[PDB]
């Protein structure tokens, strides 16, 4: 059990890895402060051998956090559709 | 602890199977965007055996995600009424 | 890990036994469709021994689901305010 | 694991003891019907030790209940700002 | 299994430290009182090492509250963007 988190910073898919023997488990998503205050609602994407799953919507107005439990053994990537901002994804480490 | 998700496009019953002495845990459902400005609430349900239960009804305005804690240990369908769209779920696979 | 679920119509108690070392783990409670266009919020109890306990309230406008962890080890009711449709309650039954 | 509620009717501080080598764990919290009047946000509070810990505020328009994760090991009070109402406390009983 | 939580007054970090063999797990985050109408937006941070982790964004009429799962098992600082009032996080240590 060891604190992870990631800012994802415009969009752009971040590709990360748990390791050998390790889950990483995502319990919290924040969208960012917005620079320009154009909002558009953003999704939120898991790519995990391939398949993309879509994981929310947010909007700095209705939905600006989620809570979550997402599990994940394997390579992966967290991508979002905000050119001009970052995702923050947080939760925990996992060993077996 | 295997990364688990599916998409249900237009609603269809997607019919799963959790494999031999194993679960699937549903911890995240996303609606699709939507092409038009038609918003119909839209139902989700997961039938299983005689059973068809109502898990939720989403929205773009109002309830676009929710987390969840679902658990499915024998066969069952995934479905919703969004005719034009699709629903993600996701979650993870556990071994008993 | 077997999943459960149920539908309570028009509200009247609905009884259940987890049966001998079992627990049922309530985790999704979801508002039906209304066909009765009047409104109000709908309260939704779980009555265990002489404890009536409020759970929640629920409306299509606001509040049509809820993800819940409700535990349950001995025989319990399930009823709710709405006398025109049903709410669903589901999630899975515990050996040990 | 036993199912375990309280109600806590209008500002009084109950005082709770989980007894010696358990855990009150407080999943679900949800505020009473109020009788006709639109009322004010009424504050929430779990009091162990030397510490009152707001834990949230609801309204029966907009946050009328709360799913939770409250793990309580010692002696504690629930306590609520309402003077003419009912907030709702359960979940269950864990043995160590 | 240890009842934890801690108010963070007008935004300053405020680090915090396990302790030898110990997570703290926070569940729940509430906004407290303001006496104004607040302006500023209201960013919640956890900060573990080298990264400075949003978690969310709070206001009294919208989101005045989180349910969530944040584990901790280094020392860490929790701070807020609120000038002029208090966020409470509670939840629990863990042990081993």
């Amino acid at each position: 059990m060891e604190f992870w988190g990631v800012e994802v910073k415009n969009g752009k898919p971040l590709h990360l890895d748990p390791g050998l023997d390790r889950l990483v488990h995502i319990s919290q998503v924040a969208l960012g402060e917005s620079k320009n205050n154009v909002t558009e609602p953003i999704q939120l994407y898991v790519t995990v051998g391939s398949d993309k799953l879509l994981i929310g919507t947010l909007s700095h107005e209705k939905f600006p956090q989620l809570s979550t439990e997402i599990v994940l053994e394997r390579n992966f990537a967290l991508s979002h559709t905000w050119k001009n901002g970052s995702v923050f994804f947080s939760g925990y480490k996992v060993d077996l």
